[PDB]
RNA sequence: GUGCUCGCUUCGGCAGCACAUAUACUAAAAUUGGAACGAUACAGAGAAGAUUAGCAUGGCCCCUGCGCAAGGAUGACACGCAAAUUCGUGAAGCGUU
């Protein structure tokens, strides 16, 4: 019954599931780089990026 | 530069005439930028359970190939809270002309 519910719920394949996780990881690394850049601008250190 | 001048006129010089008439992306440089795999960590291969052949499609994505062949993971990407013009009924409660 548990496998029945878990397979009646699913519609997504491999690539959609890796892209959703990749979007969450991109959001996480964006917030992390945002925090680092906000600290570098808050204390004041003008390191430029590429 | 050379030759000819019944040129001065010596073998020294000068004069005249003739022929000959415009190289070089100008550097042995100074500069200026974008770039070599590939190593560093991470990262993991589509199709509604799982294991999988693939053929396409589109373009500010390319690589290998002489290729209008064929490969590159079906080469990669594409996965979207997929909302575009324009509304009306019926009673019910409350306030108003
Ligand atoms: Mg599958
Ligand atoms: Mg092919
Ligand atoms: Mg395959
Ligand atoms: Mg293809």
């Amino acid at each position: 019954l548990s496998e029945a519910r878990a397979r009646l719920a699913n519609t997504q394949g491999k690539k959609a599931k890796r892209k959703a996780r990749e979007k969450q990881l991109e959001e996480a690394r964006r917030l992390a780089a945002l925090q680092k850049r906000r600290e570098l601008r808050a204390a004041g250190i003008e390191i430029q990026k590429k």
